[PDB]
């Protein structure tokens, strides 16, 4: 679990969005595993606007943060789960590190701010859904 709170927006993994997220829907993209909903209270998270390929993410299944080197956002094949059939997930970044299904939502940050959230994993890999291209989150 986990979310990004920026301005009047909440960013979550689409497969973990609640009834309240869907009732306050702003934008969603199944191919990216993202959903953004509106909030009443103001969020203070900062979104990175950069091309960093190193950062630190929070891993809830280890109660720890880990430093990572990650690939640029790209179209990556992801195996079927109870939430999606096997498909290409877009805007996904991979890195070597621990991740289990419950780790989805953990934030990846660089020195500029939030880069993305955990979305995939297994086999000693962790995949992050990028949010740096969503410029409208800042306005
Ligand atoms: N983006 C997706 O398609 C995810 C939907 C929910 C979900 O459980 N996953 C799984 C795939 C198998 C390994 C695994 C490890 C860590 C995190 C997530 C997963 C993928
Ligand atoms: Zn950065």
């Amino acid at each position: 679990s986990g979310a990004i709170y920026v301005g009047n927006y909440r960013v979550v993994n689409r497969h973990l969005a609640t009834h309240n997220d869907w009732a306050n829907l702003v934008w969603e993209d199944s191919s990216r595993d993202l959903l953004v909903s509106s909030t009443t209270a103001q969020g203070c998270d900062t979104i990175a606007r950069c091309d960093c390929q190193t950062g630190v993410y929070y891993c809830s299944s280890r109660r720890k943060h880990y430093p990572v080197s990650f690939s640029k956002p790209s179209l990556i094949f992801v195996e079927a789960s109870e939430y999606y059939p096997a498909r290409y997930q877009s805007h996904l970044m991979l890195a070597v590190g621990h991740s289990e299904p419950g780790d989805c939502g953990g934030i990846l940050r660089c020195q500029h701010g939030v880069v993305g959230i955990v979305s995939t994993g297994g086999n000693g890999l962790v995949g992050f859904a990028d949010v740096r291209d969503l410029l409208w989150l800042d306005e």
